[PDB]
């Protein structure tokens, strides 16, 4: 036998069930963007408990375990991948991953051993790294024109989502400012691996 701060066994999520939230394959930023938009508009938690994560490396090519585009025990490598972080008021952290087969949401410690896994036996030009952006710099700075899905012929590389571009007044084109992982771009923070994990898990 083994024992276990406080639990949130009776966790509420913070989101729609999963079949009910707003998705775009291929456009995890603007599915988590919309997650962020609903708990705000939503009077339930805090905006500031919640951070939109970023995923990737200088290469651009990170694995992830348990992904709905690659069933079974082998990874999906993307460029980037997108999900939402909800530290809960009592200090556990659940992942909304819309991408996931994993549950939605997931608490913390399962989604980064069972999705993400250690890197140390990981080719090193695979690492995954972190930048963690507060949901309401998120909200507020985000901007995407969605070109980047743009094919060799100007056609879509993947159906973009059914609504308009979310934009701010000041940019309609940032989103590499957050694939990137350079701690010298962008917002919020950029962690390695165990800095994440020493960060967010319990």
């Amino acid at each position: 036998q083994q024992m276990e701060g406080p639990a949130a066994v009776h966790y509420q999520p913070a989101s729609p069930p999963r079949d009910a939230c707003v998705y775009s394959s291929c456009y995890s930023e603007e599915n988590v963007w919309k997650l962020c938009e609903y708990i705000k508009n939503h009077d339930q938690y805090p905006l500031e408990e919640c951070y939109a994560v970023f995923i990737s490396n200088e290469r651009k090519m990170i694995p992830i375990w348990k992904q709905q585009a690659r069933p079974g025990d082998g990874p999906v490598i993307w460029d980037y991948h997108v999900v939402l972080l909800h530290v809960s008021s009592g200090g556990q952290s659940f992942i909304y991953d819309l991408d996931t087969v994993l549950p939605f949401p997931c608490l913390f410690d399962t989604y980064v051993e069972d999705a993400i896994k250690s890197d140390d036996d990981i080719h090193p030009q695979f690492r995954r790294k972190f930048r963690v952006i507060c949901a309401d710099s998120y909200l507020k700075n985000f901007a995407s024109d969605r070109s980047h899905m743009k094919d060799s012929s100007g056609n879509w590389r993947e159906p973009p989502p059914p609504y308009p571009c979310i934009e701010t007044g000041d940019s309609k084109m940032n989103l590499n400012d957050f694939i990137s992982m350079d701690p010298k771009v962008g917002w919020g923070a950029v962690y390695t691996l165990s800095e994440f994990t020493h960060r967010f898990g319990s």
